[PDB]
């Protein structure tokens, strides 16, 4: 097959994409080795599924797992009443999620199991999938004429032949494995064809962030989680904690091999220690550096330029509420905590009036850096630890390292209940997450 792999692609016919997706315990060879995983489609990652606005999507997914299931349409500004967080999917039942694509959308989703307290063990069994919507602005010639590639930056560890138990210390820290994986793969490689490329980048793994650096090189952000900025912004690395998305051009520079690293960083995770004095936490520090893939430049490369624009941000009506959201921690515990209370489905701790703006203030009083996310509605990040954000896009998850506080512009969409929740899923599974309704 080509040398690098990436999910096959479904794509939408004639304005319909229609399609029956299995969750199954599926055998298959993963890096090098054979191991069951839990998979959509029967493969790892899931397909990735192509669409447009506008198109209906009509997905059947049929659980074939020996517990219950359901699926989260990551970042669409979609109906709670389709992108439901609190169906249940019986084993041996199915299940049709029906929607219509927005108008108003572009770039790079995905879809995972949301069921509350199962969330953690399915999503590292295997559990996702890529959902890409594409645009108008694809024609643009700076773009069309980029090569394009979906890296699903997803970890996974294995214990005889099947994915790891979680222990008390992941559920608690949000597990991380040994195999740091691209679309499933073990460090691909990527022999470049053009000059520029055009890079979709998803963070589907449980807890594991991904401090992105290409060697030599820096990158052009062209897209946040749910949308694209209003024109490139040049960065030397890129940080993507669970739940985030990215597009970026690479431009190129000389012939050569180029490896794209996840850099040395530290999201709080803690270990124990016993010298002598009881047993007390510790952390862990720094991930150890990761090679993703390895990029090998065409002959003489010569890239295409930037575009000069890509879409203008809407100008947002005032908002007419503020909400103060604060994150929690009692680690040795494993519980986490929003405004110091753990989730329950029968409570609804926001109200708002849809079609109207609010700004959310969450802070973050624990230790662990918290990747925050929102179903439904997609927000601006306007500051992050007091330092405003260099670009207007949408996003629908947001980091928060120790002690930062995030300023987010929510203009409400859909109606209905929805939830909030940190996107370290082990930390939602262990309560971290509240609900939201919307009238
Ligand atoms: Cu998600
Ligand atoms: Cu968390
Ligand atoms: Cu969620």
């Amino acid at each position: 097959g080509p040398s690098f792999p990436e999910p096959k692609v479904v794509r939408s016919q004639g304005g319909l994409l229609s399609l029956k997706l299995s969750a199954t315990p599926t055998p298959l060879a993963i890096a090098g080795q054979r191991a069951t995983l839990l998979t959509y489609g029967g493969s790892f990652p899931g397909p990735t599924l192509r669409v447009r606005p506008r198109d209906t999507v009509r997905l059947t997914l049929e659980n074939r797992l020996p517990e219950p299931t359901n699926l989260h349409w990551h970042g669409l500004p979609i109906s709670p009443k389709v992108d439901d967080p609190f169906l249940e999917i019986p084993p041996g039942e199915s299940w049709t999620y029906e929607f219509t694509v927005p108008k108003e959308l572009a770039g790079t989703f995905w879809y995972h199991p949301h069921l509350h307290g199962r969330v953690a063990p399915q999503l590292f069994a295997g559990l996702l999938g890529a959902l890409v919507v594409e645009s108008s602005l694809d024609a643009i010639p700076e773009l069309r004429e980029a090569e394009e590639h979906l890296l699903v930056l997803k970890d996974l560890a294995l214990q005889g032949g099947r994915p790891a138990p979680h222990t008390p210390m992941d559920w608690m820290n949000g597990k991380e494995g040994d195999l740091v994986l691209v679309n499933g793969a073990l460090r691909p490689t990527l022999v470049a064809q053009k000059a520029t490329l055009r890079l979709r980048l998803l963070n589907a793994s449980n807890a594991r962030y991904y401090r992105l650096a290409l060697q030599d090189h820096p990158l052009y952000l062209i897209a946040a989680d749910g949308g694209f900025l209003e024109e490139p912004l040049e960065v030397s690395e890129l940080l993507l904690a669970p739940g985030e998305r990215a597009e970026v051009l690479v431009r190129l520079r000389k012939e050569g091999r180029f490896l794209l690293q996840a850099l040395p960083y530290d999201r709080g995770a803690m270990g124990m220690m016993d010298m002598g004095g009881m047993a007390h936490a510790m952390p862990q520090g720094p991930s150890r550096p990761e090679t993703l893939l390895y990029l090998i430049a065409p002959k003489n490369p010569k890239p295409l330029p930037l575009p000069k624009a890509l879409s203008p941000f809407p100008t947002l009506p005032a908002p007419v509420v503020t909400r103060r959201l604060v994150l929690t921690e009692d680690m040795m515990a494993a519980r986490f905590f929003i405004n110091g209370q753990v989730f329950d489905h029968r409570r609804v701790d926001l109200k708002g009036q849809a079609q109207t703006v609010e700004v959310w203030e969450v802070e973050n009083q624990g230790d662990m850096d918290h990747p925050f996310h929102l179903h439904v509605h997609p927000f601006q990040v306007l500051s992050v630890g007091g330092r405003p954000f260099p670009y207007r896009a949408w996003k629908d998850v947001v980091n928060l390292k120790a002690g930062e506080v995030a300023r987010l512009l929510v203009p409400l969409r859909e109606k209905g209940r929805t939830v909030f929740h940190c996107h370290i899923v082990e930390h939602e599974d262990r309560g971290m997450m509240g609900v939201l309704e919307v009238g």
